[PDB]
């Protein structure tokens, strides 16, 4: 597309002189008056991927994070992404951390953030996710992409299961799948809440409110979901990097007897001291430098899990074969974030490209035959 091209002349520009979330909020704005480019070709069907009955018409999406108030559905997914992950949201809106608070490295393709849960409630984002689906049913472009939500608490709250109550009752039924966000590093004592005890609780209530959604209704499941799927939401927990391998066990020793859906691996982390730039900043890292810490995540609770859960790749993704050594690793989607940070509006139609002629190259008959293959 002759204008995917026009966004990579500023970008550089932007990286330079712009402040992060300066270049971030512009990014929304321009997709909330529908002003960035489109990639309106047919996804190559050897790439189609599926977690169980939800069928992505291609291997990534945008991860969480990045449209925390769905102010930007239609343009993000419209640049060439399969899904996108909302949020994380809280109840109620929260400003977050004081600001500045997002740092960018060009140099090492790095990213540290200590946003916090900074968003618009959950009440006023269930307003504009239903915006968005009443728009979906009248644009082809929308009509096979999904649309998910990554859930968590804000940091006054005392019972974390009350939160994902209340999201769930108020925003559930217009959502694909729910993310669990246990492991965002910016919300003190959160990742305290991925002891296995209380994860397993938080999992069974999530599946359970979830549930009960449907028994309450005169009108049949078609008009009571009023989502991609007209589907119950499928359930994802996300993971942080900086555990021990023991609460890895644990964990997946839950998540198999309370039946996930899926598991997003992985978040950020704070344990990289290998970045100059960012020393004596607080926050949670993304990008390059977390490419390699998280695919080796990946296999190890594709394997505690004896690949009986499926897995959202996040972390690190630039290159087709950056997705592929996930893919191949165990995971079935894959989530980009720093790399729509550092390319721009050629994110999509890059990694698509990339992937697409390494399956070729490697010898596969589609991307199913590369789940797990090392
Ligand atoms: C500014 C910023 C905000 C983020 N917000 C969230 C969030 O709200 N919820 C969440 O689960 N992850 C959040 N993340 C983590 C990303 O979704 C992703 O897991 C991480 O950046 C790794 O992606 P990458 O290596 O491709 O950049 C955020 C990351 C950044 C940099
Ligand atoms: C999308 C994005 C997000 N974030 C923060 C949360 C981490 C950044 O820091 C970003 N920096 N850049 C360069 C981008 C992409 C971008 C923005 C605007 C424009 C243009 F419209 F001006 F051309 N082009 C490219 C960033
Ligand atoms: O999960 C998360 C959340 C945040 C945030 O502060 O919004 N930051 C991260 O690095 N990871």
């Amino acid at each position: 597309n002759p204008e995917f091209f026009l966004y990579d002349i500023f970008l550089k520009f932007c990286l330079k002189y712009i402040d992060g979330e300066i270049c971030h909020d512009l990014f929304l704005l321009l997709g909330k008056y529908n002003i960035l480019p489109y990639d309106t070709s047919n996804d190559s069907i050897y790439a189609c991927t599926n977690i169980k009955h939800l069928d992505f018409i291609n291997p990534f999406g945008v991860a969480a994070g990045f449209d925390k108030n769905g102010v930007c559905i239609d343009s993000i997914l419209k640049l060439g992404f399969s899904f996108i992950e909302i949020g994380t949201i809280t109840p109620r809106g929260q400003t977050g951390n004081a600001k500045p608070r997002i740092f960018r490295d060009v140099e090492s393709r790095s990213i540290i953030n200590s946003c916090g849960f900074n968003n618009m409630g959950c009440d006023k984002v269930t307003e504009n996710l239903i915006l968005f689906r009443k728009r979906q049913e009248e644009d082809k472009l929308l009509s096979k992409h999904i649309v998910g939500v990554s859930i968590g608490k804000n940091k006054d709250t005392v019972n974390i299961v009350d939160d994902l109550k209340y999201c769930i009752n108020k925003i559930g039924r217009y959502a694909d799948y729910i993310a669990i966000n246990v492991s965002s590093p910016n919300t003190p004592g959160l990742r305290d809440n991925q002891e296995a005890g209380k994860l397993k609780n938080i999992i069974l209530s999530v599946k359970e409110e979830i549930d009960n959604l449907e028994k309450n209704n005169i009108m049949n499941d078609e008009f009571l979901w009023f989502n991609t799927t007209k589907k119950k939401p499928l359930v994802f927990v996300k993971l942080a990097p900086d555990l021990n391998q023991e609460q890895k066990k644990e964990i997946a020793d839950v998540l198999l007897e309370t039946n996930i859906d899926g598991m997003i691996i992985s978040n950020t982390t704070t344990q990289i001291n290998d970045i100059k730039s960012f020393e004596n900043k607080k926050g949670g890292v993304s990008g390059a430098k977390l490419k390699d810490i998280s695919t080796k995540f990946i296999c190890e609770m594709y394997n505690y899990t004896n690949k009986q859960i499926p897995i959202i790749a996040s972390g690190g993704i630039f290159s087709g074969l950056d997705a592929l050594e996930k893919i191949e690793a165990g995971a079935s989607v894959c989530q980009l974030y720093s790399c729509l940070v550092f390319n721009g509006m050629k994110s999509a139609v890059q990694i698509k490209r990339e992937l697409n002629h390494l399956l070729y190259q490697r010898g596969y008959y589609n991307l199913k035959e590369a789940i797990g293959r090392k």
